[PDB]
């Protein structure tokens, strides 16, 4: 769909099972989401955004759907603000950016 | 034009006749640039994202051009690492998420 910018691009992911809300994220690489559980095993990781660095654990090869579409990949789970959807996810779905 | 996502949406933006990168950001509700010497008088602010909270000096009305396309708005600038073009001028050229 095409969506404007007058409001957050907040949307419905499906994870584990369970529907959250997301935030559909050009200015992030990664996708990082509030703590929660996931199946599978996991690696601790470090990333950084505008205040400094976080601790978050690692999930690869993971389900997503967002606004229906699927992709699968890199999900890390740590003490983020709000659920970001990233580039490494936003590229699965044929997301662009057009003006 | 149409932006893809394999790599940082970083575009050229014009301000005070100078010209530098910045990325085309639809997680960010404001514009952040980094520290730089900015006429006229700013308000205190704090802005948060992962790993925490920055300072920020907020200037008011301020003309920037992004991709030949003119939008005026409020920026932040503080000790950011990447310039960060946000909703409030995305919005002004008519930028728009699609997939
Ligand atoms: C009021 O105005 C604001 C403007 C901007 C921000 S913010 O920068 O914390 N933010 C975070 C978003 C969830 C709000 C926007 C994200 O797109 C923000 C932009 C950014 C900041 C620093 C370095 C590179 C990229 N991206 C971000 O934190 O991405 C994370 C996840 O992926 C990684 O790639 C880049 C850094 C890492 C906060 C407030």
């Amino acid at each position: 769909p095409q969506i404007t910018l007058w409001k957050r691009p907040l949307v419905t992911i499906r994870i584990g099972g369970q529907l959250k809300e997301a935030l559909l994220d050009t200015g992030a690489d990664d996708t990082v989401l509030e703590e929660m559980n996931l199946p599978g095993k996991w690696k601790p990781k470090m990333i950084g955004g505008i205040g400094g660095f976080i601790k978050v654990r690692q999930y690869d090869q993971i389900p997503v759907e967002i606004c229906g579409h699927k992709a699968i990949g890199t999900v890390l789970v740590g003490p983020t603000p709000v659920n970001i959807i990233g580039r490494n996810l936003l590229t699965q779905i044929g997301c662009t950016l057009n003006f």
